[PDB]
């Protein structure tokens, strides 16, 4: 029911992205859940993980924290900004697919970029209608817009059109 | 028990072939069943296994998953397409076994690839009759189709002929 | 939860800088408070945390101490003087912001240097007033002192003014 | 001491040699006997010890088994035939001792190859008689078959005859 | 408690200087006292610490050791013998401090080296009078021997003069 | 009260010396004493440590063992012979000290080579008398044989003669 | 990916590692 | 004992190490 973080292999040096902060916070959560450390006994030991710029940052803001929840909220708030609405739409229409790229990677990326909008703002139909207008000419000359509905079918038609070529 | 996947060593990338995805799903299911983790608790921890492109794919479709069954269903449907029959028939009868490949390695692959056809459409006799048309001249000169009956004796006669 | 110093991985050499001594004293104190070691039992086993360059010094002055606070104060006195306030105020106004660093790193460093003054002498407003005189001309010509309402807002307006390609 | 196969570090691929399959089956059996896992519980979780080249084969023949002994016998039958006795006797008399190897390595290898015959068919004396016909001429011209009696003596006289620079 | 030295990280080689042997003996003694190992049980496990030449030396003289005290006595007697006085006095007055060395580093070494003389032969006054003849011109021009009394004020006046 | 040897870093490949076999047997003994494994539950797991030639050797002789003690005795017996009497005396007089070697290393080696004789066969006086006749000329021209007794003094005279030069 | 060269753990880079930087290594 | 190059424990040679030889490494 007690112990330090000194045994861990994870450390967060501070970089402004999403995947790194998410993976680090998840690993720290699994470690604290697995070794049984309690909530108020855990906050005192948190300093050992940071290094470089993160150590100076934690030395800065420290009296505003009081429990574990506030610490996670502060890290997430200062090291991964929430992008506003319009930048996502601007990023979405500035990158048409190239001749050398399978349908799967393109659809997966363009779908992963669309979930950051506030929930419930879009329907499957309107989103799929938005997705066209960027597919390269090799696929648009066969499948027609009024012969598809959900995302399960577009991948099917794309695979059959790919294997024939 | 220790109701989490934290101890697992298994992982999965973006590869596209039947074998890797099949062994991955089977290992995760057997690990879920042997160590006593609860049916519902595992779903919260599923995200710790994926890496690389698979993590982006999981970010793309979290809204549809609900319980433990539909997640494996989504994996098998997005990474395990039910191949249609004619491509399987074309892929079989290609690449006749070469002189070096042993009988056991050749038989196990050709039988593992024949299970993707729709269930119940073929009995043992026609299956063995299809398989007996690609073996090299070395194994065919001695055994003859009238001799072997079931799908097991062929391995025995092939092993005894391969001992020398 | 009985224990002692035997398992600790921290250690200290003979280096004569400042940051090393500060980080070492902080780590050792947080460890002693977290693992529950007795307030007097620790002094009987402190010798297991010294290299070969400071062990002779600890052997030379063992008898001029009686309780844990005096020993920590003695280490701080011999190996690195504590900073008085006026040197901190002198350092704060020396190097003005350059022409390339993003606002975030500047605010982080300045906040890191301002927590070493005694606590409670400076609330949020006067601190924001002291920090605002050194920003580079790219930011001072848009945002003004009329609306800041603490630090969280200044970083937000600076980020929106920085994404716009100046 | 409850447990299962989840923690085991041993594993087996698709290799078609003999020593690998033998060492693997021996390690897995000794582990199952040491940690006390139930005689039937192990069969429900054996699938966690196979690579990507043999997992398809295990998927293809799962239903032709019911208890642990049959599964081990099936692995041995498909991936590597067991050696019958006559091949062992054939291998024993092929390569006579060279002109440079020390007596110790020769006795160790010959004893290693003679334990695979069924137990109790050969006591110490006839084994010493079979081994004695292949020694190199440097040793046969001094020590004789009069006085050896047990394996322990032959190594001793060979070491004393080897230290003397032939 | 865990009556064995198995967890210790300390080690010892064949080096010949007072400092290494002193810190080694002190660390082993404090470890023996803090963790509660029995007075007699430690002797059976002492051989696991030595390495290199020291292991051969321990192989050479096991017959004479009996209890815990005589082992450390043998270590202190066969690696660092008590030095005779005249070599220590010659070591003293050699290597006058250079311009770069700070006052604290110079004072701690010169006092650590003066403790090997026979006990009780010198009081504080003559010791400080001996030490005050090797400091550079920089620290000597301001402080004067009539001012400082004990062995502590010299550090304070030296620090204030060294601040600038 | 149970466990395997799998979590160890020691392995014995088989080499005909003394120091290696001694250090390996000592490390295995400390490991078994520290993790609490019992005697008859420990013999079954011993196979995992050996590799290379040692594995074939253990595959050879196995039915002659029954408990832990017999296993240690067999390893010590087959992998580190006891030298008879005369070879030690022959080795002892075939290596006089060179001009470049301190007294300490020489006396330590020649003493370490003499303890393998059966115990109680020699007293300090006769051994120290045997030790002379090999010291190099730099030391024999000052200290005289009738001015020393125990080993504590010869090192003293050698050190004072060394520092003067 | 980028397995730590020294400790053989997938959690960081060469420059910074607990065994190498401190724990009285680099002797 | 000539620290293991890979695992960095003084217990063996480079050729033979539990993590490298087996434990599904060398991918
Ligand atoms: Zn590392
Ligand atoms: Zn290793």
């Amino acid at each position: 029911g007690k112990g330090n973080f000194s045994a861990c292999t994870h450390s967060f040096g501070g970089t402004r992205d999403h995947d790194v902060v998410e993976e680090f916070i998840g690993n720290i959560e699994t470690y604290k859940d697995v070794e049984g450390i309690s909530d108020e006994n855990a906050l005192k030991g948190i300093s050992l993980l940071f290094y470089g710029m993160a150590s100076t940052w934690w030395q800065g803001v420290r009296k505003e924290a009081t429990t574990w929840k506030e610490a996670i909220a502060l890290i997430r708030e200062h090291f991964s900004p929430t992008k506003p609405a319009y930048q996502i739409y601007m990023e979405f229409f500035q990158n048409k697919q190239d001749d050398h790229d399978p349908i799967d990677t393109f659809v997966i990326q363009k779908r992963a970029l669309l979930a950051q909008l506030p929930s419930g703002r879009h329907d499957e139909e309107t989103e799929l209608d938005l997705l066209f207008g960027l597919l390269n000419i090799k696929y648009r000359k066969h499948i027609s817009r009024h012969s598809v509905h959900t995302f399960k079918d577009l991948l099917e038609q794309g695979r059959i059109i790919e294997h024939n070529n």
